[PDB]
């Protein structure tokens, strides 16, 4: 049988994502399989490469998409779908929501662009489960005794970038799981240890 692909995003995380990573391989030890870890950008070789393009040749929004998506094309022939052809699972910190939220929130790339390519490079496929790490503006662990004050460009900026996260979130039901990255470690941790129970 196949392995299962998680994805995780969020704007802020890195901490939660080794923690999950060792109990995963703990869970999948005794059943033969192994976990790859791996991120976006830079997942291969080809992709550190169009991540440093990316960096220093000024071009079109629409011709960053096309690296983006080409980067993901190689990241999934070369890494992904060979990890889970083979039964091992994979985490990625990253895909394909992240290049939703940050180019099409954040930087105005139309949505259907975005939807174009998604499907071009995926066809029907999506992440088993994705874990979004939400970066709110309030704390309901201390809602009533702290209160953020309710933007520049890069507020908004990140605004928008958060708005369409939760909005991928939103349609994609079977997929997500959303945690609230404000809340302390040792829930966060509850929260994360009953999704690993569920794979």
């Amino acid at each position: 049988a196949r392995g299962k692909f998680i994805t995780f995003e969020g704007i802020d995380k890195t901490t939660h994502l080794q923690w999950f990573c060792d109990r995963l391989q703990e869970r999948l030890g005794p059943a033969g399989r192994h976990v790859v870890v791996t991120r976006e950008p830079g997942g291969t070789r080809l992709g550190e490469t169009l991540r440093e393009i990316l960096l220093n040749q000024p071009m079109d929004l629409e011709t960053e998409a096309l690296l983006m998506f080409a980067g993901r094309r190689e990241h999934l022939a070369l890494v992904i779908e060979p990890a889970l052809a083979r039964g091992d699972w994979v985490v990625s910190d990253r895909f394909t929501d992240a290049t939703f939220a940050y180019q099409g929130g954040g930087r105005g790339l139309p949505r259907d662009k975005l939807e174009a390519l998604e499907r071009w490079v995926q066809g029907g496929f999506q992440p088993d489960l994705t874990v979004l790490f939400d970066v709110p503006p309030q704390i309901a662990s201390a809602r009533r005794g702290a209160v953020r004050m309710p933007e520049s460009e890069s507020d908004a900026f990140f605004a928008r970038t958060r708005a369409e996260y939760l909005r991928r979130a939103q349609e994609a039901p079977h997929r997500f799981v959303i945690v609230d990255s404000s809340e302390p470690i040792a829930q966060i941790r509850k929260q994360l240890e009953g999704v690993l129970a569920a794979l």
